[PDB]
């Protein structure tokens, strides 16, 4: 059954959509002279067991004026694909390291349906683990062979679809006091459409497929990253399920939940954003990109959408700073 | 056992490579005020039966000003993987569009292991099928809204990996004389990266994987989308193999073979290259960026090698047309 829904994902994956309509999309031309900055990186081993690496980012002319803040950036998929190496996500790690002017962590974490959820999620703790022993052993200076200032009190987590998801279940591990990491202090997160699930349909989630995702290939990802005889109302899926945390007792850092407009799981995002806010002490603000799908910031690096993700989380960072 | 290849498909896909060393990359900056075009785009059916559709693709300012050449763009994935509405394709067919100043034709094609080789190759024989029924019809003025006004007697065909080795075969299909589709005219093919492959390996692919292709998953690839039985000698996969077209004898059109310098399938397309260029009547360009993995050209779409690629494509238009 695993092997079945293994040649389903393949074929819903690559199934594309079909326009019933005539659309305009807008294209920026060729820039003569173009402003530059270099990017240093290196993979390092987190996890030695099961043979786990992540990226590390630094922008030279930064990390030379100053101590850098540290973006953990988790890639998306839908919990069964994707790796910090692929040129899609290594680019996005490129442009928030020189934007925000950071280091950035960039992990893999095993997937499934090998390693069925939560596994990610153990793992993503392990990178923040990582992290500590790091900064508490100065392990930082010999991250390059160059010297490397970081201000571990200056962390974020920026969360992609399936990292969104991650990105929430780190930020109740710690607000909860479950984990506890000091020098490292994460002061807030950003759960870019962050893969939510739910037995029930939204509307969105019933509305049109994007050019890549459909609500097919959505069940499809929890079907085989669910642990076996699970609902999508497991609260590794839907935050607000029927045996999920309460999460009002729970004190969370402030959250910037981004989304697309066209998006399927815009519904539920919004849902999720908005349930925090009606909650006392939480800090959430919700930016809807109007007719956008999935992955605009990421799928379109130099659109005028992706630069402006970029310039919100940058003032977000600096406002908790 | 194709079950178990799907299985094994998804472990190496996502699997990444490691950098032994550390690297600099070079990103762009913020561009303040960016220069614009706008594309015009849609989807249309071009066979009924196998429900495969294209999307054409119109510059809107140069369409009103002369008649566009066409491109014809042919996705990769390894025969197994990928569509037109895919954002990574429709970017790049974005570009395609605006920078040429053509109307761009981005079809999908049937993909194994579902539909095995040749399946893709009598596909894009369809397309362009598809292409001078729309011609000779003047079906073209019912493709969008407004006008749209195409010269069919510069047609060029770009292929990407898998595209390439499509492109290659129709190539061979019209050379030979086997197909024939005036007032249709092909004038010159773009091979980047095109996929060929071997029994026996080049020096590059034992070299290192690059950032998402190694060879193990170039090879399953192969296992999934050759008929059962064949081997990577087959002539569908290698050009140059013990029982695939002499060559010498038909007439192919111009053709420019663009590959990255880092690429594991670098040296059988200067192979290939190199082996036409030595016959007789034969005009073949070679371009090696150096440095460059696969598809840096679509992966990084803002960088210096994508425009470059751009340029040189445009070019080997304006010298043929």
């Amino acid at each position: 059954q695993v092997a079945e829904d293994c040649m389903g994902l393949l074929q819903l994956l690559s199934n594309g959509t079909v326009l019933r309509s005539e659309s305009i999309d807008l294209i920026t031309q060729q820039i003569p002279f173009k402003n530059n900055q270099t990017v240093l990186f290196k993979d390092s081993i987190y996890h030695k067991p099961n043979n786990l690496h992540l990226r590390l980012y630094k922008p030279i002319s930064a990390s030379n004026r100053t101590a850098l803040p540290v973006v953990v950036f988790f890639h998306g998929g839908g919990f069964c694909f994707g790796s910090r190496s692929w040129p899609h996500f290594h680019n996005f790690c490129l442009t928030l390291a020189s934007s925000l002017n950071a280091l950035v962590v960039s992990p893999d974490y095993r997937l499934a349906p090998e390693h069925r959820l939560p596994a990610a999620f153990e793992d993503a703790e392990a990178v923040l683990t990582w992290l500590w022993d790091q900064a508490v052993s100065d392990g930082v200076n010999h991250w390059f062979e160059d010297g490397t200032d970081v201000d571990f009190d200056r962390v974020f987590v920026v969360g992609d679809s399936s990292g969104g998801n991650i990105a929430h279940q780190l930020a109740v591990r710690f607000g909860s006091g479950s984990i506890e990491l000091t020098p490292v202090r994460v002061r807030g997160y950003v759960l870019m459409g962050p893969f939510f699930g739910g037995e029930e349909r939204t509307n969105s989630e019933n509305g049109p497929s994007e050019a890549l995702l459909s609500l097919d290939l959505l069940d499809k990802f929890w079907r085989l990253s669910l642990p076996n005889g699970a609902t999508r109302d497991h609260h590794m899926a839907n935050p607000f399920g029927p045996t999920s945390p309460t999460l009002e007792s729970i004190s969370l850092e402030p959250m910037l939940v981004i989304v697309g407009g066209s998006q399927l799981l815009r519904d539920r995002a919004k849902e999720y954003a908005y349930k925090l806010k009606k909650m006392g002490g939480k800090r959430v603000d919700y930016i809807e990109f109007e007719n956008k799908e999935h992955g605009f910031y990421s799928n379109y690096p130099s659109s005028e959408a992706a630069e402006q993700v970029l310039r919100i989380i940058g003032d977000f960072m600096n406002n908790l700073s």
